[PDB]
């Protein structure tokens, strides 16, 4: 699918893509390979869809948080630099692109949100979120506003949500302990909604609108990354880059990104991508090219980071980096952000309350692990005759009642529909691991191509139980957890919005409740 003798690169449109294309041109110089840089809308969403069919770009650039998802789905080549090259980048930048002990990308640069302020409007920027309503009242009398930043991407609101005890996954990383709807997070997002309610911010404010307002000198402050600094430089606003305000005395905790370059597993040009990234981009000359288009932040390349470390804007970036936490790269990061995006937009717009909205985000962020636990437990106890002794952990009442419900309703389906199950199981030839990976592909297709309701969800999980019974029978128990993950995966990928609407597994318990 991907053309050979070429490199197609995706990078996000807020980055220095003209600069990366200049590195592209210098690679063409030496090698006669053309390099196309593109910056599609929603490339973090489009990359996994197209790569899954052996398509998309050779190289994708994104923050490291998405790359584990991509790696889990087998969409990235293992990268294998020598020690000599590894030692040119900071050990911690490598750690951000390590998934199941394999390097899955080249780290490029460390990114944290800072408070950006207009020195001519605000000589001393505020130290606390609490003083911003006063400062806004004061600035409005002079025809200005205190603060405008992008309220459409949860990334920009995360530092306030994290400040007083909000977290995605507790720290390796425990995917059973999600802190999206705890007191700390409610307080953070409540402060934001109050700012909006009291007219100190507008729910509809996005990246464009905030950027234009700061750069015309209408607002005294914005929250943004190093990529933003080029446009402000050009607007001749006298700006400073500082530490974010505290909330309830606690520092703002930004989620730190490492801009990372992955190589599509479907690429016929992997050697070229490695050569480009290792010997063209990740050089003093290579990164300088890009950094002049749009600043990268604290670059991963020690040699060039020593140069830029002297910049007080980088020093403030690093200061904000250390008050915050480096993002997880676990596959569930994608579901976490989709849930928290939706919570922030609906709290901001008043379509839900803070409590309603963060509850729905807690369900969304937990949904995959909650679903896997129930489904894999049902499959294993169906196959073996014996229930799993281990405790269900957090939200363990929901898992226990869902499993107990599924036992009654799933046994009923398997009993009544045994004919078609034996029939469909015989029509397929389950004999080995490779046959199991095939069966997954079919279920995904059959489930996906039909209406959403609890009966069809029980039927998918009940057929899985049926198949798990058989897999045990042919000494193939090892393939039962992969089968559970496949059923879990399609269920929460394709029916996420419906499951959150039904209050997830509590709705399942309620719907089939005697
Ligand atoms: C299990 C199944 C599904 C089927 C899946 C399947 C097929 C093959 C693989 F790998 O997954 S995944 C899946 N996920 C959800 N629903 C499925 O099937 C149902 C319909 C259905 C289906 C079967 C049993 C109970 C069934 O009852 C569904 C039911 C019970 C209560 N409410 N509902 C909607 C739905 O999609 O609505 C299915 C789909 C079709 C099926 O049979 C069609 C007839 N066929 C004739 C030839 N013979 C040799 C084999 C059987 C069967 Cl047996
Ligand atoms: O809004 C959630 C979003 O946050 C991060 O994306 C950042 C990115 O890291 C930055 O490089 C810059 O481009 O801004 C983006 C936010 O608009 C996560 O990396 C991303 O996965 C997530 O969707
Ligand atoms: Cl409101």
């Amino acid at each position: 699918k991907i053309e050979e003798g070429k490199l197609v690169i995706w990078i996000n449109g807020d980055k220095g893509y003209n600069g990366l294309a200049e590195v592209g041109k210098k690679f063409e110089k030496d090698t006669g390979i053309k390099v196309t840089v593109e910056h599609p809308d929603k490339l973090e969403e489009k990359f996994p869809q197209v790569a899954a069919t052996g398509d998309g770009p050779d190289i994708i650039f994104w923050a490291h948080d998405r790359f584990g998802g991509y790696a889990q789905s087998g969409l990235l080549a293992e990268i294998t630099p020598d020690k000599a090259f590894q030692d040119k980048l900071y050990p911690f930048t490598w750690d951000a692109v390590r998934y199941n002990g394999k390097l899955i990308a080249y780290p490029i640069a460390v990114e944290a949100l800072s408070l950006i302020y207009n020195k001519d409007l605000l000589p001393n920027p505020p130290k606390t979120w609490e003083e911003i309503p006063a400062l806004d009242k004061e600035l409005k009398a002079k025809g200005k506003s205190a603060l405008m930043f992008n309220l459409q991407e949860p990334y920009f609101t995360w530092p306030l949500i994290a400040a007083d005890g909000g977290y995605a996954f507790k720290y390796k990383y425990d995917i059973k302990d999600v802190g999206v709807d705890n007191a700390g997070a409610k307080a953070g997002l409540t402060f934001l909604v109050d700012l909006i309610k009291n007219k100190h911010m507008n729910a509809d404010t996005d990246y464009s609108i905030a950027e234009a307002a700061f750069n015309k000198g209408e607002t005294a402050m914005t929250i943004n990354g190093p990529w933003a600094w080029s446009n402000i430089d050009t607007s001749a606003v006298n700006y400073g880059v500082t530490v974010l305000p505290t909330f309830k005395g606690q520092p703002s905790k930004p989620f730190v990104g490492v801009l990372s370059a992955g190589i599509n597993a479907a690429s016929p040009n992997k050697e070229l991508a490695k050569e480009f990234l290792e010997n063209y981009l990740l050089t003093d000359e290579g990164l300088e090219a890009v950094n002049k288009d749009k600043p990268l932040g604290a670059v991963a390349l020690k040699s060039y980071e020593e140069e830029l470390a002297k910049d007080p804007r980088i020093a403030a970036t690093m200061e904000n980096a250390q008050k915050g936490e480096i993002m997880p790269n676990i596959p569930q990061m994608s579901a976490f952000w989709y849930a928290v995006r939706t919570a922030v937009i609906n709290a901001a717009s008043g379509r839900q309350t803070v409590d309603e909205a963060l509850k729905d985000a807690q369900t969304g962020s937990e949904l995959y692990r909650q679903s896997l636990e129930i489904i894999s437990r049902y499959l294993r106890e169906q196959a073996t005759g014996a229930a799993d002794t281990a405790p269900m952990g957090a939200s363990g009442a929901t898992s226990r009642k869902a499993l107990e419900t599924l036992r009654r309703v799933g046994d009923g389906v398997q009993r009544n529909h045994e004919t078609a199950f034996q029939g469909m199981l015989r029509k397929l030839d389950i004999k080995n691991e490779d046959d199991v990976k095939s069966l997954s592909r079919v279920m995904i297709h059959v489930f996906s191509d039909g209406v959403t309701n609890w009966g069809r969800i029980v039927t998918l999980i009940s057929f899985g139980a049926f198949v798990a019974k058989h897999l045990k029978t042919i000494n193939q128990e090892s393939c039962i957890e992969p089968l559970a993950e496949s059923i879990t995966d399609v269920l929460v990928r394709t029916k996420r919005d419906w499951l959150v609407k039904q209050r997830g597994w509590d709705g399942f318990v309620e719907f089939f409740h005697v």
